[PDB]
């Protein structure tokens, strides 16, 4: 049951050169993984376990 979402620093730094940030056509923030070549709507430098083997979300 571990407790709620807490577990993060306040200078995480500019974004890797293996992704990329950038909006659709309608302007909805997006984040290219290449290392892996794969998409996601949230931010990595947030998450501590990339994204490793199958994930449903």
């Amino acid at each position: 049951g571990s407790s709620g979402s807490s577990g993060a620093e306040d200078n995480l730094g500019p974004l890797p050169e293996n992704w990329e940030m950038a909006y659709t056509e309608n302007g909805e923030v997006y984040f290219i993984d290449h290392n892996t070549k794969t998409t996601s709507w949230l931010d990595p430098r947030c998450l501590n376990k990339q994204q490793s083997g199958p994930s449903s979300g």
